């Protein structure tokens, strides 16, 4: 049983209500979304950064347990050409839950961005047995957001 | 105007309701208290660790602006002889808001401890002009807890 902890602070939303069919339709995979309230995206699991979008609004990670997660800030955020994001961690770096990955400017983003919702998804679903999504308000690197059986 | 940000997650309580007169009577100084909800104490300001109690349940800090804060986990926590606390940072180390200082075990502490309330206080009050305490639920290294004019 794996425990996925919040990469960022805010309220847990339904992947379904994410104004972007790639998320809403679970093309990319399944998980939850977060309506951000903080200033950073942290590592939800222990493992290794995989990729960090140029723009710095999204990143990949693969835990030691074998889970591949994809955190992606906002919708259409690429349009901001990397404006509001400071890349703290490095591609392929070894991380532990809670290690800061990216730092953002909510206020800015809130205004200049299409949407603030941040999808948190498991990219290797075929390797998934059970996925239990939680609910409520969460805090960075502290609160669990999903329970997996794999 | 300085901004003191939450060292830990939880709800902001009244220093006054802290079951320990040293806090409740403002002997040590003034601030707020937090009813913890997370798993770590982070640096509320940018500056330098000053002291770290042997037991690891409390620590001092002095920001670059000239504020001396004292974060102290729970009441009578020394009684636990350092049980439930992992000292992450080091005495006299340079830190930035959000850098983990100590890691704790709430569950444990919640059970074995007298009280969980954590006073957050400014130790050099004489250097203080104005102190504005905020209220509500806060998240680690994100939410502001106090506004100072000094
Ligand atoms: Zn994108
Ligand atoms: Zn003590």
């Amino acid at each position: 049983t794996i425990e996925i902890i919040a990469p960022l602070s805010g309220e847990i939303v339904n992947i379904e209500d994410v104004p972007d069919v790639v998320f809403a339709e679970k093309i990319v995979g399944d998980g939850i979304a977060i309506k951000p309230t903080g200033n950073k995206m942290v590592a939800p699991v222990d493992g290794t950064i995989g990729k960090i979008f140029e723009t710095n609004h999204a990143f990949s990670i693969e835990s030691d347990s074998g889970v591949e997660l994809f955190v992606h800030f906002g919708i259409d955020t690429v349009e901001l050409k990397g404006e509001g994001f400071k890349r703290i961690a490095e591609e392929g770096q070894r991380v532990k839950v809670g290690d800061t990955v990216i730092e953002f400017d909510l206020p800015l983003l809130e205004e200049k961005a299409k949407s603030t919702l941040t999808p948190v998804v498991i990219s290797n679903m075929d390797e998934i047995k059970e996925l239990i999504k939680l609910s409520g308000s969460v805090t960075v690197g502290e609160t669990p957001v999903i329970r997996i059986k794999k």
